[PDB]
């Protein structure tokens, strides 16, 4: 349903705040893997494999769907961005339902 990418890009939002709160090799390359697992827009968990805190821009662009009943299956895409030196947070941008930004 929706709660599937609710849970799974909240969880990630936490997982870059592990990437960003975790120490970095020589490179920026991560101490080790995480498992970060999204849903696509067609509803296949991919799960992705964060070895680097660069991975974190690997997940930015992300589309996902949500499927809510009494509703419709909405796209939802997911976002992250560069915060400080290869620090990376994450959120979800629907330009499905737009209350302020606009497509361009």
């Amino acid at each position: 349903g929706r709660h599937v990418v609710q849970q799974q890009v909240q969880v990630l939002q936490r997982q870059a705040s592990d990437i960003n709160n975790t120490k970095s090799l020589p490179g920026g390359k991560l101490p080790k893997p995480v498992t970060v697992k999204l849903t696509d827009e067609n509803g296949k968990p991919q799960t992705y494999t964060i070895n680097r805190r660069e991975d974190l821009m690997k997940l930015n662009g992300k589309v996902l769907s949500t499927k809510t009943t009494l509703g419709l299956e909405q796209t939802f895409r997911l976002r992250v961005e560069d915060i400080g030196g290869k620090n990376y947070r994450v959120f979800y941008e629907t330009n499905k339902l737009e209350h302020h930004h606009h497509h361009h």
